[PDB]
């Protein structure tokens, strides 16, 4: 197990882009992150069991454009960053933080590049995580107490279910209440709410990097959406505007996504942790950048085709 | 050999709609266009009127054709299409009630010759590129149009190509002065200078005894022929627009490579085609055909087709906004 400093000198920084790491080194980096957060020694995890677990999780992702292993790795890496930079041990229990990180690895297992059209996919993701744990040689919790095994499973379920946007919108009022009155380490409701907020923060973490990352991730997202839309047209159904490559206008859809979903998540994170202010400011800056390049979705000159036949 | 040994077709046998304003001369295969030129001159009666030697005329037509290059728009098929429209104006507007036979003959020959040796580049490009044409003609203005005329003159003075070598001294001179004036009238700068005069003439009415009115009418008709692609269906205007912008953006690329800053309409990174087409059509094309309508009521269908083609450019404007991902399938262009 590599020390985390040897992977990259900037590995624990919010400026690091985990998609820069070759896919063949990501399994080792997972182990290095668990080592550096001290969960392997804390919970006495068998290293071979953990290695096999991590490879099975990786293997359980398919290869659609966005919802693949590198997404899961990136999300997991952001959880690590929150641990390292926001001092999560002052707010949550070690078992809750451990659950969040394992959930990050597992939260989109067996995604097909298609959406829920509750929480159909998120329940499947959890069921896949459970099936991996009950595979021979992969149960990283098989030495946990009956109390702790149960808690771990309940946490993973709650945290993975919190990645459904529908869940986040139900609890949004509660998150705002918590942010304004202030976090209370003795309130078990606040722990639940904070774990949901942190999970969604990890899931959308590509929005906190530079322009190069948001642009590429947007491309991959729309590639998935339009594939789904193509399939829905082939079956005789009528896809949503954002799934239809002939009707979707990307700048409007991105700016909506960023104003209405991403920015309020990181605004809430900022209100609870002042050291997350740079995260919110990067998301806001990335949204400004989407507005600046909007004009480029009007074809100037002739299309690359070099033809006007498309009229 | 093929132009000679096929005799001169009657124009009805080329197509039953050949003399109609709805006919698209770009439909005719390029290998039949030389014969169609002869058929049009035959049907307007200029061959018998002026006693043109047919072999001389056949060789003249092939030399004119040969004198066009192959840029996207300014090629032989443009010249043929412009000449065909002149024929249509003769057939449909009864031009013999307004102009002399020699003026009408000059207009048609000018139509064939008016873009000779065009390189897909405009007048200012010759000056910016410091081409041989600029060296010869830049102090006089209308650089390309002067070259076109000089090329026509060089064809006439090629052995076996002088269709006017049997003209009187008076008529030879008149013909040359007409071709020069008419070809120079294809410069947009010329048209904008005379526009006030054309409007005057349209409102007071045409006067067959006013020699200034003949000059002005020949300029108007020449520009009407030059822009005649705007009077056909949507399929023609769309395709011609494509060819025009191809030429413009090639020129713009060349101007960037020399360190100069091209006009917005020449710059493929700044030109927004719907705005430029609509401007061209509202400000250049439509007033030309409005003036033609004011002088000849039977040209009303021409103006109405140009206006309808402009409405069509407005309807499809929205399609220049990229929906979904580009064909690229990539967002790298941001
Ligand atoms: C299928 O969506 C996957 C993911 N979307 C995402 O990353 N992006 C990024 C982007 O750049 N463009 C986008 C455009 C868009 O529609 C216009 C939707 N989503 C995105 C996502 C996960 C969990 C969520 O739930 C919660 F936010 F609660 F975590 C959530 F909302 C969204
Ligand atoms: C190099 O120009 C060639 C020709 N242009 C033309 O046909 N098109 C057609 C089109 O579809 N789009 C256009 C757009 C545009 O600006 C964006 C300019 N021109 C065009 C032309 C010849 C003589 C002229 O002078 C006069 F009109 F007076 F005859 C004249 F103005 C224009
Ligand atoms: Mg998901
Ligand atoms: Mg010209
Ligand atoms: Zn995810
Ligand atoms: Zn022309």
């Amino acid at each position: 197990i590599q020390p985390v400093a040897a992977i990259d000198s900037n590995f624990a920084s919010f400026t690091y882009t985990p998609r820069s790491l070759p896919e063949d080194d990501t399994s080792m980096a997972i182990l290095s992150m668990l080592q550096d957060m001290n969960f392997i020694n804390n919970y006495k995890i068998d290293c071979p069991t953990l290695a096999r677990f991590c490879l099975m999780v990786k293997k359980g992702y398919r290869d659609p454009p966005y919802h693949n292993w590198m997404h899961a790795f990136s999300v997991s890496h952001f959880c690590y960053l929150l641990y390292k930079n926001l001092e999560l041990t002052n707010y949550l229990e070690d078992i809750e933080i451990f659950a969040l990180f394992i959930s990050c690895m597992c939260h989109d297992l067996d995604h097909r590049g298609t959406n829920n059209s509750g929480s159909v996919m998120e329940r499947h993701h959890f069921a896949q995580a459970i099936a991996i744990l009950n595979t021979h040689g992969c149960n990283i919790f098989d030495h946990f107490s009956r109390k702790d095994y149960q808690r771990m499973l309940d946490l993973m379920r709650d945290i993975i279910l919190a990645t459904d946007l529908a869940h986040h919108l139900r609890i949004f009022k509660d998150l705002q209440k918590m942010a304004e009155v202030g976090y209370d380490r003795n309130n078990k409701q606040h722990h639940r709410l904070l774990l949901c907020l942190l999970m969604t923060s990890c899931d959308l973490s590509d929005q906190t990097k530079g322009w190069k990352t948001t642009r590429k991730i947007a491309e991959l997202i729309y590639k998935e959406f339009f594939s789904q839309g193509d399939l829905e047209k082939a079956m005789g159904n009528r896809p949503m505007e954002m799934m239809d490559r002939e009707k979707a206008y990307i700048p409007e859809l991105q700016i909506s996504f960023m104003e209405h979903i991403a920015m309020p998540i990181y605004k809430l994170l900022q209100d609870l942790f002042p050291k997350a202010a740079e995260l919110y400011e990067r998301v806001a800056s990335n949204r400004e950048h989407w507005t600046k390049v909007s004009h480029k979705f009007t074809i100037r000159g002739l299309p690359s085709n070099n033809s006007l036949d498309f009229l």
